[PDB]
């Protein structure tokens, strides 16, 4: 049900130019997984019932950066500031979601559609809305479903964002990559999830919860078997995520 | 703009009977100021914009009791549990606001009108909405005005609740009573505020802020000069406070 705001031609020019510079920067710095995380944690605080939180620029605020769920994302914010300063017309809100869309594209994933127009809001949401890696399916539906308003299908496909990147013991406490090729966006997260625990590879309890839920497990199976299906469902879910509370939510 | 819900006759019987038992209990235990504080801190978390928080029973939850603003109110909650258990039909939400109305009446203050029907909600609001004693007039309008939706007049009159009770260094860190007769509800809070700092009596920076604001100071002056006016404005404000988010807000 989205109705995206009109933005000036100069604004659209800056988007296009920012998108290209983000590709080169993110590729050079090898920081696509951290930028995807930055985009997700920005959006993932949306609560449909109160219409608070969401991808509106607040993650750069030191008070939101201090949320323990956000450990290490100050690095992300810092890395992007010089480039953002080249695009003063853009909202931080738009800039961070664009970086997430680009992070996915330059690691070889699907092209997530992007619509500009998000405004930078003044107040960060309360801490505690992002998911707890130590919990399971009920918790996941509470956060993605009851708060953000995404579907069970969205939960599984977005979990596949872990196909890139790694945990760090000094940030969450968990450690290592989910896949053997953590700078490559593919369906390997699901393939590893199905094969058991491979030495050196990470599985959060929240990942494992997908294997035991009667709705989530068919989806893991479909994605492990069909990367195209994964990419389609991923692109849908990431667009919805990136637009929570925006242009009608 | 209130439209109060219908409640059963058995519910109204329990209100009337609870009101009388609360008088005797609160008088015997000399805990009227702590019960007023309990009622206020229950209500004072309302945010009109999101319609979250407010006098809906959540302060008895250990997670809300743990808010540092609420230090010492677990005592209040404990004191009331035996009596509440005599009125299982009543919501905790109604019971705590009734105790606040009674606390004011048995110390000799105005009769604040009371309407039953508040429901006990499952989730406590985020911490941090209650006012900071170390701040001033802007802060007060942010909390009472922008969040709760009360008037500048309401802020000054409700500040007069400090005419009963005292701070404790092991609860907020501040210490002592605002008045020489802290179990007597009268306009003495304003009279002391005007006379300067009397030895042994407390003034928070938030109290003092009332003296320097061009809207609040006329009100302090009116109340110090006219206790009847104070009681009228107090009764209005406390009813509005006790009904935030309830029966239309
Ligand atoms: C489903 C529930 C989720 C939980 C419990 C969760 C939890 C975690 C944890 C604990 C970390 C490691 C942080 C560290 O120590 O560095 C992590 C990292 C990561 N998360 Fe998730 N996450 C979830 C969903 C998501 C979603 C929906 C996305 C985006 C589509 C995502 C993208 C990532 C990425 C890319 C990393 C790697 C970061 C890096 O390499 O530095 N995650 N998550
Ligand atoms: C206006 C901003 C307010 C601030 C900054 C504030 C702050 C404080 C503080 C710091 C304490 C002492 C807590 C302790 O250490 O025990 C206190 C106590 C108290 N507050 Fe206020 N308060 C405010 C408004 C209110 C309102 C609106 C009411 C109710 C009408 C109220 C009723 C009381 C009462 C009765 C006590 C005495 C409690 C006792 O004797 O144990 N206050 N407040
Ligand atoms: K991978
Ligand atoms: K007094």
């Amino acid at each position: 049900g989205k109705s995206y705001p009109t933005v000036s031609a100069d604004y659209q020019k800056a988007v296009e130019k920012a998108k290209k510079k983000l590709r080169g920067f993110i590729a050079e710095k090898r920081c696509a997984p951290l930028m995807l995380r930055l985009a997700w944690h920005s959006a993932g605080t949306f609560d449909k019932g109160t219409k608070t939180g969401g991808p509106f620029g607040t993650i750069k605020h030191p008070a939101e950066l201090a949320h323990s769920a956000n450990n290490g994302l100050d690095i992300a914010v810092r890395l992007l500031e010089p480039l953002k300063a080249e695009f003063p017309i853009l909202s931080y809100a738009d800039f961070y979601q664009l970086a997430g869309v680009v992070a996915v594209e330059v690691t070889g994933g699907p092209e997530v559609p992007f619509h500009p127009g998000r405004e930078d809001k003044p107040e960060p949401p309360p801490e505690g809305r992002l998911p707890d890696a130590t919990k399971g399916s009920d918790h996941l539906r509470d956060v993605f479903g009851k708060a953000m308003g995404l579907t069970d299908q969205d939960i599984v496909a977005l979990s596949g964002g872990h196909t890139i990147g790694a945990a760090h013991k000094e940030r969450s406490g968990f450690e290592g990559p989910w896949t053997s090729n953590p700078l490559i966006f593919d369906n390997s997260y699901f393939t590893e999830l199905l094969s058991g625990e491979k030495e050196g590879l990470l599985q959060l309890p929240s990942d494992k919860a997908l294997l035991s839920d009667p709705v989530f497990r068919p989806l893991v199976d479909k994605y492990a078997a069909d990367e195209d299906a994964f990419f389609a469902d991923y692109a849908e879910a990431h667009q919805k995520l990136s637009e929570l509370g925006f242009a009608d939510a």
